[PDB]
């Protein structure tokens, strides 16, 4: 039942998961001043030298690109995770305008759109596993902005129209995604949750300071994809993201300045 409209949005997710109202809920607004530099958080390390993409599908509420994850191909480890963290996939949230779409803020400052590359803990063995866990995913978050092009990106924006509507794939062999990176891999870190539902309290967030550019012609790409299933009325697959959450009782720490 669960979606994105004035009907079944974010506002309403809490009648079928109550832990939307919980104590550690994603996104929040990062606080560039009040957030701690903390000298002893590690530099992160990204290690996707042997990604194995497979597959990209639309699941009416973004698309994901999926990874083999059956052995340590594409990790995350270091910065202030304490485990070995496999890369399982990525998708993407973004507005129906260049002024919104991401679901973390800076400084209020929403960004066009907002990468998360989802990470699971491996001491537990398989993602259904690790969600249940409060140390079970990493999930690193990079901003985007319009403005130049990404050339790493153009391979996935030019799948898109093959997978226009809910429940479309198609197969998604050797995609690179050290070409999503920016040049700086500073982060801000706190702990918090899956974004959309079923929103379990099991994500340490990794967010980078740094936003990769895309440009007006692959955001408008994410824009032309559908919420809805292939002959049935078309919704435009945009404004795809919940709204920043009470940080409660959490502190935000910085890897920088
Ligand atoms: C195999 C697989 C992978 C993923 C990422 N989600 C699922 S079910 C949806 C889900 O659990 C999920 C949705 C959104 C996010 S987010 N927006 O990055 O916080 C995450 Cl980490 C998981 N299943
Ligand atoms: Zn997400």
């Amino acid at each position: 039942h669960w979606g994105y409209g004035k009907h079944n949005g974010p506002e309403h997710w809490h009648k079928d998961f109550p832990i939307a109202k919980g104590e550690r809920q994603s996104p929040v607004d990062i606080d560039t001043h009040t957030a701690k530099y903390d000298p002893s958080l590690k530099p992160l390390s990204v290690s996707y030298d042997q990604a194995t993409s497979l597959r990209i599908l639309n699941n009416g509420h973004a698309f994901n690109v999926e990874f083999d994850d059956s052995q340590d191909k594409a990790v995350l480890k270091g910065g202030p995770l304490d485990g070995t963290y496999r890369l399982i996939q990525f998708h993407f949230h973004w507005g129906s305008l260049d002024g919104q779409g991401s679901e973390h803020t800076v400084d209020k400052k929403k960004y066009a759109a907002e990468l998360h590359l989802v990470h699971w803990n491996t001491k537990y063995g398989d993602f259904g596993k690790a969600v249940q866990q409060p140390d079970g995913l990493a999930v690193l978050g990079i901003f985007l902005k319009v403005g130049s092009a990404k050339p790493g990106l153009q391979k996935v924006v030019d799948v898109l129209d093959s997978i226009k509507t809910k429940g479309k794939s198609a197969d998604f062999t050797n995609f690179d995604p050290r070409g999503l990176l920016p040049e700086s891999l500073d982060y801000w870190t706190y702990p918090g949750s899956l974004t959309t539902p079923p929103l379990l309290e099991c994500v340490t967030w990794i967010v980078l300071k740094e936003p990769i550019s895309v440009s007006s012609e692959q955001v408008l790409k994410f824009r032309k994809l559908n919420f809805n299933g292939e002959g049935e009325p078309e919704e435009l697959m945009v404004d795809n993201w919940r709204p920043a959450q009470p940080l409660k009782n959490r502190q935000i720490k910085a890897s920088f300045k």
